[PDB]
């Protein structure tokens, strides 16, 4: 259905971000990445990602869009991936339940976002 809220993504994010840190597959998730349990993650790893510094990017007002949050939270997703020494490992079918479960709910945080910009651009005042 048609949306109207352009600001009413901040606050659904900031409910999902709730919902994860409630689940047991974000453990790992939450904080950065120790260096002193995975001393080689720096020489994988280009750009550290965690749900506390997403978390804080967003309450600081860092983000201009829904679509800046999720590609940081999917930027957790495949450092996970790309560290991991195998497909079967527990930490990354934890970050692959989770990211599961974040793009079943991520999907109307965008739609609705994008439906409320477009409704914004019908209605632009051009004479005066």
């Amino acid at each position: 259905s048609m949306s109207y809220d352009i600001q009413a993504w901040k606050k659904q994010c900031e409910e999902l971000l709730n919902l994860i840190f409630q689940c047991e597959d974000s453990e790992p998730f939450r904080q950065p990445v120790d260096l002193l349990e995975y001393p080689d993650y720096r020489d994988i790893i280009d750009t550290p990602m965690d749900f506390a510094t997403v978390r804080e990017t967003l309450e600081a007002g860092n983000y201009e869009s829904p679509m800046e949050l999720c590609k940081d939270v999917r930027l957790i997703f495949s450092n996970s991936k790309a560290y991991t020494p195998s497909k079967r490992s527990r930490i990354y079918s934890m970050s692959n339940e989770l990211s599961a479960f974040f793009e079943e709910h991520i999907s109307s945080v965008l739609s609705d976002y994008k439906s409320a910009l477009r409704f914004h651009k019908r209605n632009t005042i051009t004479k005066r």
